[PDB]
C-alpha cells in the first residue's frame, strides 16, 4: 500500500558500528539509515518527478500529449538552433586552466552514474533501436528535425536507451520511475576503488601483503604504472584503432577510458594510491596489507574532498559559495547525502567547458611532435594515444597550460561533443551529448526551469520579455521562446545553463543553488568527511591542509615544473614553479606506535 521502501535488491545490512574505514558500498555511513548514499539506489526526488501520464513516461513520448499545452520541441532541434557554434575562435576561458574541466568530470564520477538498463543483451533492439528508430519499451530514439544535416548521412534518428530504474527494470514499480544511482553518493574516490565489492577485489593486487592497486602488467610509462587493461569484449577502445587494438583501462569507475585525459586524470590517483601505501609500509612495516589500503584510500578519499571543497567549488559557485557552503560546522546525520536526480543534470554544465581540441606538451610546455594538438573526438575511448604516443606526462601539461572552453550563450557546445561524439557499440562519431543530455532530463522526468527557479526562491519568467531580463539576452530568450512556448516547459540542463554566470564562477544563480546545495549535503551529511572530528587525528589534518593537485602532479610524474593555482590559467615559464618549492603531504602523523 504505502511502499514506504522498495528494496527487494541490496537487502544486505551487515554493518560494523566500530570500523574506522568506509564501505565500498556506502552502506553503513549513516548510523539510523544505512542506506542513505549507499550506490545501486534510487537518485534521491528533491521534488516530485513529472512524467506525460505521471508515472514513468517522459514528456515528448507521445506526439499528442501536451506539456502545459504545447508540444515539447526535439531534443537534436534545441541542440540545432540554440546549443551549437561554428566558430572555436575566442571561446577559451582566460582565467581557468583545462584542468578545471577535468577535475569537474571527475567529481562527478566519483558522485553519480545512471547507467541505460541491460534489456540489450542478446536482444534485437540493442541494433533494432539503432536500426530502425522505432521507439519503444526502453528505446526512446532522439528523432532528427526535417532541416537537420544528419537526416542526410545518418537516417533518421540517433540511438536512446532509457535510464535504469530501481524495483526490477523490465516493469512496474511503487508510483513514479526512481532512476538509479550505480554510484556511491559520498566524495569518497569510488573512481578508484570501485562502488561494487566484486570490481573493489578485482582492482587490488591481492598477490602482495602491500595494500597496492593492480598495475598494467604490459605497457609502463617510463617506469610508471598504467591501470590494468579491461580484458572484457566488444571493446570500444580497441573498436576506434583495430591496428594497435589496445583496450580501455579497468578503473573504480566504468567511464574511466571515455576520453583520454579523464583516463589521465584516473592514471594520477591509481599512481598515488600506490604511492602512498608504499609510504606507509615504510612507516608501519607490522600494518598487513588490507590496513595499508583502507589507510591509502582513506587519505586519497580526504585529497578529493579538500580539493573539490578547498580549490574547486569556490571558483565554480564564486559569491554563491558562502550562502550555500558554509565553513564546516561538523556531521549532521539529519542531512539526506543522497545524489538527487537533477543534480546528475545540474553537473553536467560541465559539456560547455571542454574545447574543441587536445594538446601534447614537451618538458619546455612546447609542443610535443608534430600532431601535438588533436580534435578532441578523435579521443574518445582512445588509450592508445597514451600507451602508444608518449605516456600521461604531455597530455597533463596540457592539462596545466591550456584553458577551459568558457561557457557562451552563442557558443554552448563544441561540435565535438554535439556532432562527434562516440557512444559504445553504436559505431560512428555521430552523436550528440547536448540532445542527450535534453532526452535525459526527460527521461528523469525532471520539472521544468520554472519548477527549479522556484525551487531555489528565484523569479518565474512567464513571457518573452520576462526570459530576456533572467538571461540578460534578447536572442537567446526568443529561441527558447520559438521552441518551448513558455519557460515552464525549458528543460533544466538548457535553462540552467543559458543563465549568465554569478560573479566569480562559472555557473548562473540556478545552477548555484542547485549544486550548493547539494555539495552542502554530501559534506554535512557524511559521517567520514575528512574534517569530521575524529575520522583523522589533529595531526594528520594538520598535514592534510597542505594537499594540492601541483604536489599530486610532482609525486606521480616526470613532471618538474608546476603552477601553485593547478585550475587557474597558468603560462609556461613565468606562472610555473619546481616541485622543490611545492608543499608535500607528510605522512609522519600516520605512525603507528604500539611499544
Ligand atoms: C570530453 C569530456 C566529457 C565527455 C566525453 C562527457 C560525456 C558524457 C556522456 C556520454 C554522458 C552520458 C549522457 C547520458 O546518457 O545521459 C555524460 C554524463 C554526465 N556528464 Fe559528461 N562528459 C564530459 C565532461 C564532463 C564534465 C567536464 C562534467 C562536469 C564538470 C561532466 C558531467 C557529467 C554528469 C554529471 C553526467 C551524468 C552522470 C550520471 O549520473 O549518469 N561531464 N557525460
Ligand atoms: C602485485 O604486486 C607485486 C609486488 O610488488 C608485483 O610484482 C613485482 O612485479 C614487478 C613487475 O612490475 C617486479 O619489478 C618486481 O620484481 C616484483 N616484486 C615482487 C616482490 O614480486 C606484481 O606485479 C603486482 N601485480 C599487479 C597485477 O599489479
Ligand atoms: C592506429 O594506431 C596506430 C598505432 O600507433 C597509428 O599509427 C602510428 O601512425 C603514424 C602514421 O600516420 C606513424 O607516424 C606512427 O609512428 C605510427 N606508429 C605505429 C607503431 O604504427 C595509426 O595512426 C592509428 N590510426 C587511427 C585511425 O587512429
Ligand atoms: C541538521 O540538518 C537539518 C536538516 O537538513 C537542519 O535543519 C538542521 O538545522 C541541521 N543542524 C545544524 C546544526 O545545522
Ligand atoms: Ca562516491
Ligand atoms: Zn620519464
Amino acid at each position: 500500500s504505502w511502499e514506504v521502501g522498495c528494496g527487494a535488491p541490496v537487502p544486505l545490512v551487515k554493518c560494523d558500528e566500530n570500523s574506522p574505514y568506509r564501505t565500498i558500498t556506502g552502506d553503513c555511513n549513516n548510523r539510523r539509515s544505512p542506506a542513505l548514499g549507499a550506490a545501486n539506489r534510487a537518485l534521491a526526488r528533491w521534488l516530485p518527478a513529472e512524467y506525460e501520464d505521471g508515472l514513468a513516461l517522459p514528456f515528448g513520448w507521445t506526439q499528442r500529449k501536451t506539456r502545459n499545452g504545447f508540444r515539447v520541441p526535439l531534443a537534436r532541434e534545441v541542440s540545432n538552433k540554440i546549443v551549437g557554434y561554428l566558430d572555436e575562435e575566442g571561446v577559451l576561458d582566460q582565467n581557468r586552466s583545462l584542468l578545471f574541466m577535468q577535475w569537474g568530470q571527475i567529481v562527478d564520477h566519483d558522485l553519480d552514474f545512471a547507467p541505460e538498463t541491460e534489456l540489450g543483451s542478446n536482444e534485437h533492439s540493442k541494433t533494432q533501436c539503432e536500426e530502425y528508430c522505432i521507439q519503444g519499451d526502453n528505446c526512446f530514439p532522439i528523432m532528427f528535425p526535417k532541416n537537420d544535416p544528419k537526416l542526410k548521412t545518418q537516417g533518421k534518428c540517433m540511438p536512446f536507451f532509457r535510464a535504469g530504474f530501481v524495483c526490477p527494470t523490465p516493469p512496474y514499480q511503487s508510483l513514479a520511475r526512481e532512476q538509479i544511482n550505480a554510484v556511491t553518493s559520498f566524495l569518497d574516490a569510488s573512481l578508484v576503488y570501485g562502488s561494487e565489492p566484486s570490481l573493489a577485489s578485482r582492482l587490488r593486487n591481492l598477490s602482495s601483503p602491500l595494500g597496492l592497486m593492480a598495475v598494467n602488467q604490459e605497457a609502463w610509462d617510463h617506469g610508471l604504472a598504467y591501470l590494468p587493461f579491461n580484458n572484457k569484449k566488444p571493446s570500444p577502445c580497441e573498436f576506434i584503432n583495430t591496428t594497435a587494438r589496445v583496450p580501455c583501462f579497468l578503473a573504480g569507475d566504468f567511464r574511466a577510458s571515455e576520453q583520454i585525459l579523464l583516463a589521465t586524470a584516473h592514471t594520477l590517483l591509481l599512481r598515488e594510491h600506490n604511492r602512498l601505501a608504499r609510504e606507509l609500509k615504510k612507516l608501519n612495516p607490522h600494518w598487513n596489507g588490507e590496513k595499508l589500503y583502507q589507510e591509502a584510500r582513506k587519505i586519497l578519499g580526504a585529497f578529493i574532498q579538500i580539493i573539490t571543497f578547498r580549490d574547486y567549488l569556490p571558483i565554480v559557485l564564486g559569491s554563491e559559495m558562502q550562502k550555500w557552503i558554509p565553513p564546516y560546522q561538523g556531521y549532521n546525520n539529519s542531512v539526506d547525502p543522497r545524489i538527487s536526480n537533477v543534480f546528475t543534470f545540474a553537473f553536467r554544465f560541465g559539456h560547455m567547458e571542454v574545447p574543441s581540441t587536445v594538446s601534447r606538451l614537451d618538458e619546455n610546455y612546447q609542443p610535443w611532435g608534430p600532431e601535438a594538438e588533436l580534435p578532441l573526438h578523435t579521443l574518445f575511448f582512445n588509450t592508445w594515444r597514451i600507451i602508444k604516443d608518449g605516456g600521461i606526462d604531455p597530455l597533463v601539461r596540457g592539462l596545466l597550460a591550456k584553458k577551459s572552453k568558457l561557457m557562451n550563450q552563442d557558443k554552448m557546445v563544441t561540435s565535438e561533443l554535439r556532432n562527434k561524439l562516440f557512444q559504445p557499440t553504436h559505431k560512428i562519431h555521430g552523436f550528440d551529448l547536448a540532445a542527450i543530455n535534453l532526452q535525459r532530463c526527460r527521461d528523469h522526468g525532471m520539472p521544468g526551469y520554472n519548477s527549479w527557479r522556484g525551487f531555489c526562491g528565484l523569479s518565474q519568467p512567464k513571457t518573452l520579455k520576462g526570459l530576456q531580463t533572467v538571461l540578460k539576452n534578447k536572442i537567446l530568450a526568443k529561441k527558447l521562446m520559438d521552441l518551448y512556448k513558455t519557460p515552464d516547459n525549458i528543460d533544466i540542463w538548457i535553462g540552467g545553463n543559458a543563465e549568465p554566470m554569478v560573479e566569480r564562477g562559472r555557473v548562473g544563480p540556478l545552477l548555484a543553488c542547485l549544486l550548493g546545495r547539494q555539495f552542502q549535503q554530501i559534506r554535512d551529511g557524511d559521517r567520514f568527511w575528512w574534517e569530521n572530528p575524529g575520522v583523522f587525528t589533529e595531526k594528520q589534518r594538520d598535514s592534510l591542509q597542505k594537499v594540492s593537485f601541483s604536489r599530486l602532479i610532482c609525486d606521480n610524474t616526470h613532471i618538474t615544473k608546476v603552477p601553485l593555482h593547478a585550475f587557474q590559467a597558468n603560462n609556461y615559464p613565468h606562472d610555473f614553479v619546481d616541485c622543490s618549492t611545492v608543499d608535500k603531504l607528510d605522512l609522519s602523523p600516520w605512525a603507528s606506535r604500539e611499544n
